């Protein structure tokens, strides 16, 4: 996250860090035995780390539960990264309580100008690299289907959305790939793509989850 705050410690409870020996991805707690990531997240020896602040010190909140399956959304492309949205099943039940939760799928698409909570771990540096241990928050607009489509000619499909500020220096960033945007308390989006981090008339690009609901539910229900 560029241009974000110190979330403060299990304050964003469904954020989840996707770990294979390091973290390289987010996720976003939907039950107790499901996170939604990014597509291009996708590898094998996936361990879940639900309850993190500080990625690289245990302090106390922490489930770590290694992934039995993943599921890749059958349309993803990740040339165009059209459909970038997958699923994984923890081999056990998270243990919910206050910083470790859920957050609900949405009943109806948010519409562009709604205020939402991007999270995660990634770069804070949109020249250069630094990568903060604790978990890192920027609240960003949604921005309109028409300057999401001015912004990137060709690469906007129905199954994404533009949120943050053409003006540059707010945006997420490598590493927040497949963790959550949340909206009133619904997650709507996943950290998908963008060129660089934080570039004016770069704005960050998202997979649109309302598009997904019935997929998710379908694919919970017999896995
Ligand atoms: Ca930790």
């Amino acid at each position: 996250i560029v241009g974000g705050y110190t979330c403060g410690a299990n304050t964003v409870p469904y954020q989840v860090s996707l770990n294979s020996g390091y973290h390289f991805c987010g996720g976003s707690l939907i039950n107790s035995q499901w996170v939604v990531s990014a597509a291009h997240c996708y590898k094998s020896g996936i361990q879940v780390r639900l309850g993190e602040d500080n990625i690289n010190v245990v302090e106390g909140n922490e489930q770590f539960i290694s992934a039995s399956k993943s599921i890749v959304h059958p349309s993803y492309n990740s040339n165009t990264l059209n459909n970038d949205i997958m699923l994984i099943k923890l081999k056990s039940a998270a243990s919910l309580n206050s910083r470790v939760a859920s957050i609900s799928l949405p009943t109806s698409c948010a519409s562009a100008g709604t205020q939402c909570l991007i999270s995660g771990w990634g770069n804070t540096k949109s020249s250069g690299t630094s990568y903060p241990d604790v978990l890192k928050c920027l609240k960003a607009p949604i921005l309109s289907d028409s300057s999401c489509k001015s912004a990137y000619p060709g690469q906007i499909t129905s199954n994404m959305f533009c949120a943050g500020y053409l003006e540059g220096g707010k945006d997420s960033c490598q590493g927040d790939s497949g963790g959550p945007v949340v909206c009133s308390g619904k997650l709507q989006g996943i950290v998908s793509w963008g060129s660089g981090c934080a570039q004016k008339n770069k704005p960050g690009v998202y997979t649109k989850v309302c598009n997904y609901v019935s997929w998710i539910k379908q694919t919970i229900a017999s896995n």
